[PDB]
């Protein structure tokens, strides 16, 4: 990784601008500005707890090199190669005007986070972030799982960090597991099927994962929540994903199957 100066950041965000359309975003600890170096455009992300975390996406980055992984270019302040599609959770909500995803590209999108999400798991890594917001797309829009800075190369603590709308009940208790990530992919495979955010306060029900239990005591089906901003979604394909979902989606870790298996039913379903 290359090791910037805090002057040479400042200058390419022209002095880290807080208006938007050099402000892109927030994100996980900090704000993200448009950056430029060498004609390529980047991404700077400006944040002890903050120190352990910049270091902690270092130190996975160093390890972590996927086609399904954000690829970190230096810091100073993370520096990261930009990607032109920005998050999946924008695309889902189309803002900014950016076409609605076809249900062909969500399945790509799916199936991409799915083995970055392998790629971690095989490297006895738990992300403890998994949401849309982490999952970045590039220019031809394949997944790339993001924010590494809560990592962790059954485990107990005290300090319980993630996000509320995507997190498993083992993990709201202070369990740290590698199923706690597969509980939150079945809820970005929720948001892919349905295009609904996780959480909306002003909607019932206010969490996405309570539809799996509406869907399973029969008040709703699948095809009253999907997406209707999709002209090529087919019924199979669809229930294969909501089925992997459900499993994901078990109150009982054990019971979830492991990331290899979401790999397998996901490649299946196409
Ligand atoms: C209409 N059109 C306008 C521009 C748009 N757009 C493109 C982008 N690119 C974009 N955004 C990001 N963050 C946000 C999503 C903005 C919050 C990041 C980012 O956070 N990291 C990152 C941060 N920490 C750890 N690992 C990775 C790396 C790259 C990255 N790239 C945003 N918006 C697309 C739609």
């Amino acid at each position: 990784f290359h090791s910037f100066s805090f002057y040479e950041l400042k200058n390419v965000t022209n002095n880290f601008d807080e208006r938007p359309i050099n402000k892109m975003g927030e994100g996980g600890f900090g704000v993200v500005y448009k950056g430029y170096v060498n004609n390529t455009t980047v991404a700077v992300k400006k944040l002890e707890e903050l120190k352990q975390q910049f270091d902690q996406e270092i130190k996975v980055m160093a390890k972590c090199q996927h086609e399904n992984l954000v690829e970190l270019l230096g810091f100073s302040c993370l520096v990261y190669v930009y990607m032109p599609n920005g998050s999946l959770l924008d695309r889902l909500s189309c803002l900014d005007g950016t076409p609605p995803l076809s249900w062909h590209m969500r399945c790509k999108i799916a199936q991409g986070a799915a083995n970055g999400i392998n790629f971690l798991h095989e490297n006895h890594h738990i992300h403890r972030d998994i949401k849309s917001a982490n999952i970045l797309l590039d220019e031809a829009f394949t997944a790339k799982i993001s924010d590494f800075g809560l990592a962790r190369a059954t485990v107990m603590t005290s300090r319980i960090v993630g996000t509320t709308a995507y997190m498993a009940p083992e993990a709201l208790r202070g369990e740290i597991t590698p199923k706690s990530d597969i509980y939150s992919f079945g809820v970005v495979l929720l948001e892919i099927i349905t295009g609904l955010p996780a959480v909306d306060e002003h909607r019932e029900p206010q969490l996405l994962l309570d539809i799996k239990e509406e869907i399973e005591d029969e008040e709703k089906t699948i095809e009253d929540y999907i997406d209707k901003k999709m002209n090529d979604a087919d019924s199979t394909s669809v229930e294969a994903m909501y089925s992997v979902a459900s499993q994901c989606l078990h109150e009982k870790k054990n019971k979830r199957p492991d990331i290899k298996k979401v790999q397998q039913l996901l490649q299946e379903m196409t």
